[PDB]
């Protein structure tokens, strides 16, 4: 096997895969195998089954919806990245069609070459990069005034934010077959189905100084477990308040019905927060239907713009 040692050799001369060695991707010389593609080509087709994912050397490709009621919604994205990954990981059907816009050139592996990547030195941050990047695009950080008159900015979790954060990573994902640490790490960084998290930030593209998620109580569950954070300069400034209201009008959106709770008693501000949906405790825990869109106090607008955030981000993870 001569060709595995040129192999090496290409990949070691991606921009992806900058500072490794030829010789330390030799084994995943051994799982990847090249693709070459026409203008027009499909490269992925919607309803096919998550088999491979695809690393692009070059060639943009375009992305494409299919919605059962009117024409499939469309965009682009330049090569350098992956295709496929998140519906490898999740062993979902592909969502979204995937076309050559022009000629592609690239790397086609299955779940256990990516798993390899995953390993290799540098490159899990670096994958969780890329996925910030891609997603970064698909955010408007939404102004919002919080009852102190301080105005923060308020936008979905991305890949690599450190409020993101093993045991509770499999206990959630338990869906995923004979995974490893790392696969649960990478779907975690891009998971927008079963976790959601708003985070508040100080200036449009500023540090985070609170955050708020649900989890669903399993892989599609009513039920969400909720939890909410607050830096330290921020507390008692309604900031937690807030976040609970954009988390009711995502739960609503993707069809979460009810909340629960547990932690300290010392943080009456939790208490609080589900108190205001009327809780019932039982270090304390609670269960509350998720309250309709309706009663957030909330200018319509910006219910619009926290669905249409939530809308925007669930499509770009989706594949
Ligand atoms: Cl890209
Ligand atoms: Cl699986
Ligand atoms: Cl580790």
């Amino acid at each position: 096997a001569e060709l595995t040692e040129v192999r090496a050799a290409d990949l070691a001369a991606l921009e992806f895969f900058t500072g490794c060695r030829p010789s330390a991707l030799e084994p995943l010389a051994t799982q990847l195998r090249p693709l070459k593609a026409e203008p027009g080509q499909v490269l992925i087709r919607q309803g096919d089954p998550a088999l491979t994912f695809m690393l692009i050397e070059s060639g943009r490709v375009q992305v494409s919806h299919a919605v059962a009621d009117g024409p499939p919604i469309v965009l682009d994205i330049e090569p350098g990245l992956i295709i496929g990954e998140i519906a490898l990981l999740r062993d979902a059907p592909k969502t979204a069609t995937v076309v050559a816009a022009e000629p592609v050139i690239g790397w086609v592996g299955d779940r256990d070459a990516f798993d390899t990547i995953l390993h290799l030195p540098g490159m899990f941050d670096r994958l969780v990069r890329i996925a910030r990047q891609r997603l970064a695009a698909f955010i408007t950080p939404i102004p919002v005034q919080v009852r102190t008159g301080e105005w923060f900015y308020l936008r979905p979790v991305l890949p690599g934010d450190v409020e993101r954060t093993s045991e509770t990573l499999y206990r959630r994902f338990q869906s995923v077959r004979k995974p490893t640490r790392a696969l649960l790490e990478y779907l975690f960084e891009v998971d927008y189905a079963d976790h959601f998290v708003w985070v508040m930030t100080e200036g449009a593209l500023g540090p985070v100084i609170a955050d708020a998620r649900f989890v669903r109580e399993g892989h599609n569950a009513t039920m969400a477990e909720v939890a909410f954070t607050v830096g330290d300069d921020y507390q008692g400034r309604g900031i937690g308040s807030f976040l609970m209201g954009a988390l009711i009008v995502s739960a609503n959106y993707v069809g979460v019905q009810r909340f629960n709770a547990r932690v300290l008693t010392d943080n009456m501000a939790m208490r609080k927060i589900m108190d205001r949906l009327g809780a019932v405790w039982v270090v304390v825990m609670t269960e509350v239907d998720v309250p309709p869109v309706d009663t957030v106090p909330f200018e319509p607008e910006l219910i619009d713009q926290i669905r249409d955030a939530t809308r925007k981000v669930i499509r770009a993870v989706s594949q």
